[PDB]
């Protein structure tokens, strides 16, 4: 699917989902629910911890058998076979794509080149294993000789958001970890107003060891870390590296033993599960790591031998594909209602939005359909009170994720059955909505005059039948949170290949790094030429006139 | 415009904006850019300490006139004097919408059934005045008489949103404030586990002084309280409500000197500038808290003087009218490039969503065109190793609003000179992209095979012709902190008064509460009817086939 | 004279010197040649080391001779 | 070890030099700026170490103002 590009919208499966998409036109969630008792049977599956419910959605059981075979005749099952087998999949870079290689056990062996791949995943797993267990038995000491209790993790993208993620809801399973991601100077300030560089260790993350904002960032950690009083000989203790670039991490002054590796085919955004992951692993600890290994590894295997009727990533990225593609919608919402998921949108933004957002097949031809929608949401019952409104009575299209555990880490008295009614609520309102009847006949028994009931009705009037999706856990622990993220991974996956893309190069990210660098020369340097376009310049200018 | 209701779309000047749509079908701003350098002077402006560049967007002159055409045939001038003048514009609701009003200064009067709400309005401020000089000064204390530090909001939507925007934005101007929205326990579980009963003072921002979480979450706090030492007869000081329900905020056990009094002619997500915005007050005091007033209403003076051309939430709302209603864009990307402004996003998505997400007229008739789109984003220089990825290469048209200041309140070496240059460098990528012509040079100047050329340039090509706005300040203080929430306010007013809707009622949040009752008592009790449709049954016994 | 003096000219005729305050408060985009120097440069490099210095002292990086923050600036000048 | 302890603003770099104070810490005085006239210049040193960096500029930004408004005011309306 990677070498030969073919165009999806000229399968007959998709010809056979145009013309079912004409015929579903008029299709209502309600009357599918009032005339069939077992649609939510027919519309549900399961796969270890995690539960789908996708029948409050927009299709019927020929939809979801068109659905799938788009998905048989696209390849999504020969593409996922390649994937996992290490086939350069990353036609564009030549790579393959293998973080999945990460959450393969030990007794798993994978030949990359005529080599083991995963020996070094595990390598690198067992270097991990080593420096958690040094730092959380308090065998981790600075240039004071005093253990150190703050971990920072200086690094952007994909060694913020995924990390930063999974710190954040495998909290109840948890050395401070703070993250340093922005080149704004206020973000770095207001970390180090936290950190005593006697006791703060840093981790840099670059693949490369020369991105801009993470070199930057690191510099101004070593300054900090320098003129805090510690000595340049003995700065190894409070910095280790995961990179691929070992000689700039030497120069540095990181030892080779803290140098963690990074690997060409293992993405920035699918590189929580690799060493990247290392301040997660010193907040819950090796075995909780491993623990969320092993849930994106059973989900693996849930991916790759599932009947696509049963496949949860491939009927999530089927659904979207439909929604997407002929539906006209250019948006989905995530909404986990936990507050410790409350970070799983910006993750999931990155993952989604960074891959599937392009618009060349793999062989470099356009793209024929709609590839990626925008990512967003928030942690639930908190959106209710803030864009839940445009969800129930605007004029989009915009399905949405729902995301509850059962069970609540910290009960407080009845608060979690409330939060699974308001999530199971949000859905059922979503799919049914309110008539001008229900409306006029709720006004009518509150009492109010019949020019009131008609003046008020129209306004109370929820159209309903919009899409949702609901995944249910009974505790959100760490293998349930690694078969979510892989989850979504293939999903992504899957409706990249469905599109015919390269869900695993980042080529819209170069033209603003060579702008930003003559941007940059242009507000520092005093005689420089005018820039490309009067916008930039005279934005330029507004600096340069305010600037001291 | 709230009485009469016409069809938008049968404006003659809408007409005309379609046939504009059709000719500048083929427009592209790069071309725009090199034909005209006098674009920046032409399509910039500026109010006060904003700076509002929107060159980099599908417009020419004759764009924004037929734009300004429409706003003053829809009678957006009209619309403002009536709801700057106290008139009933939600109409749904028979409420004026008077958030201006909390802003003007006490030489103003506004008479609202004869009676003087400025005088209320700053009456309310002197208490606030009188709280946040006598918690500053270390003149409150607990049942233990020790001063309190800890100060937490119990509140949601817009009890929450706005104030903890404000807080966190105006950090360099800061007693400790946390806020307390989700019903999910662990929330509130992460906050008590920072909070000290003798310490913690908790104002409870309800309006009725009856929604669920903000009760629930209010109940647990004083049974907190009440468990942690805390006596009934004392609780006084530990518990301030901001409420219209002053009898319910006594039988709570609070003095009725401190209750702060919430009006119907205050929305909640517009809320921030009256005594809600307490908390912000007691982290930056009152001289910040005045300012950031002043601030918006200097743009609420800029609003009501200026005209149209040079009007920045004029320019804003009929940019988005043109972009959502002629260009078909779903969604709008607010990008704040500075680390205390990355909770803006949130704020604008309540404050956007919420009033914009309407789907009847005032009148209750059925909108002709698309009203409201998703509001999402991040802050900047995060989002760009994120999900600009999708910006510059995707399929989708996104508008984006560029946010950034010139001068960092926390300067570390050159760190604010390359995030401004990110910031500019992004608008500039998106705006000129980069051709087949420039990636395959670009190839060649690397020394590349012609076959590898030729594979690798359509990947890196990015379409460019991306619109854009940029929103520069000198620098983030509370008063331009406070012009921007204003500009951004009235902006979302004037897009719908353009669409002919409410953007003061939210009805699309009770179908939801009324489910929630009833799936939380089918979730709890033991013989209860199966829920109406087989979906929330099925998630129903899922919870109960698992909840001990 | 204003532009004379905020152009540098030598309006302090006695001591045949510019009186030049007012560079002191322009920004970086502004240029002034005295002599064919651009004093400007000489402003702005003084305010990063003036930033340098403040920042150092102001996140408690700057250490006396017992290597502990200091906390009193005393400024020895008169007039 | 004295160097921690003072730093000097001056002209004579020597001076400063054999009384014990690093040329980094030396900040420049100009024969343009007369001493009455030099807080915008490192002589507000201590000012930008109470209130900020921030706040100094502020201040350089609101006198810079002020000149804008004496250059280009009619002087019916200049202050």
């Amino acid at each position: 699917y990677y070498q030969q590009a073919f165009d999806v919208t000229s399968l007959p499966s998709w010809r056979a989902l145009q013309e079912h998409r004409l015929a579903m036109q008029n299709f209502h969630m309600r009357e599918a629910f009032l005339s069939d008792p077992g649609r939510f049977d027919e519309f549900s599956t399961s796969s270890c911890g995690l539960f789908l419910d996708y029948s409050k959605n927009l299709i019927t059981p020929e939809t979801r058998d068109l659905l799938v075979n788009l998905a048989r005749e696209a390849g999504v099952e020969q593409a996922a076979r390649a994937m996992f087998d290490g086939e350069p999949v990353n036609a564009s870079e030549r790579r393959p794509a293998l973080h999945t290689a990460l959450r393969r056990p030990v007794g798993d062996s994978l030949l990359i080149d005529g080599h083991n791949i995963m020996r070094d995943v595990h390598a690198a797993l067992a270097q991990m294993t080593d420096i958690v267990g040094r730092i959380h038995n308090k065998l981790w000491r600075g240039y004071s000789d005093r253990a150190i209790t703050d971990v920072v993790n200086i690094g952007i993208g994909g060694s913020y958001l995924g990390p930063e993620l999974v710190s954040e809801a495998l909290l109840p399973y948890t050395v401070r970890c703070h993250y340093l991601a922005n080149i704004d100077g206020s973000e770095f300030h207001e970390l180090t107003a936290r950190l005593n560089a006697e006791t703060t260790l840093f981790i840099i993350s670059s693949k490369t060891f020369g991105t801009l904002e993470t070199l930057k960032n690191a510099q101004a950690a070593r300054t900090w870390y320098l003129a805090s009083g510690g000595s340049e000989e003995r700065l190894y203790r409070h910095f280790i590296a995961v990179t691929s670039n070992i000689p700039a991490a030497i120069e540095f002054g990181i030892r080779e033993k803290n140098i963690f590796p990074m690997w060409d085919w293992v993405g920035g955004r699918y590189s929580l599960w690799s060493a990247i992951g290392l301040p997660t692993a010193l907040a819950i600890g090796m075995a909780n790591f491993k623990d969320l290994l092993s849930g994106a590894y059973a989900m693996d295997c849930h991916f790759r031998r599932e009947p696509f009727e049963n496949n949860m990533p491939v009927l999530l990225a089927m659904l979207g594909v439909w929604y997407g593609n002929f539906w006209g919608a250019q948006s989905h919402a995530i909404l986990p209602y936990d507050h410790y998921l409350r970070n799983f949108v910006k993750h999931l933004q990155q993952m989604d939005m960074e891959s599937n957002g392009k618009s060349v097949r793999q062989d470099g031809s356009p793209v024929s359909c709609e590839t990626g929608p925008v990512i967003w949401g928030g942690v639930g019952c908190n959106g209710q009170h803030a864009y839940h409104q445009l969800l129930h009575q605007g004029t989009l299209l915009i399905p949405a994720d729902f995301i509850v555990p059962v069970v609540s880490h910290n009960p407080v008295a009845d608060h979690h059955q409330w939060l699974y009614a308001n999530c199971l609520s949000q859905s059922q309102a979503l799919m049914l909505g309110k008539s001008r009847e229900e409306a006029e006949a709720e006004l009518r028994a509150k009492g109010l005059p019949e020019a009131e009931v008609k003046r008020l009705a129209p306004h109370k009037v929820i159209p309903g039948n919009r899409p949702s999706n609901t995944l249910v856990m009974e505790t959100l622990n760490p293998s349930r949170l690694g078969a979510l993220i892989a989850l979504y991974e293939h999903k992504v996956f899957v409706q990249g290949v469905i599109w015919g893309i390269n869900s695993f190069d980042q080529w819209g990210v170069e033209l603003g790094k060579e702008l930003g660098k003559n941007v940059y020369g242009r507000l520092t340097s005093y005689e420089a030429p005018p820039a490309e376009d009067s916008s930039t310049q005279g934005l330029i200018d507004y600096f340069r006139g305010r600037h001291r």
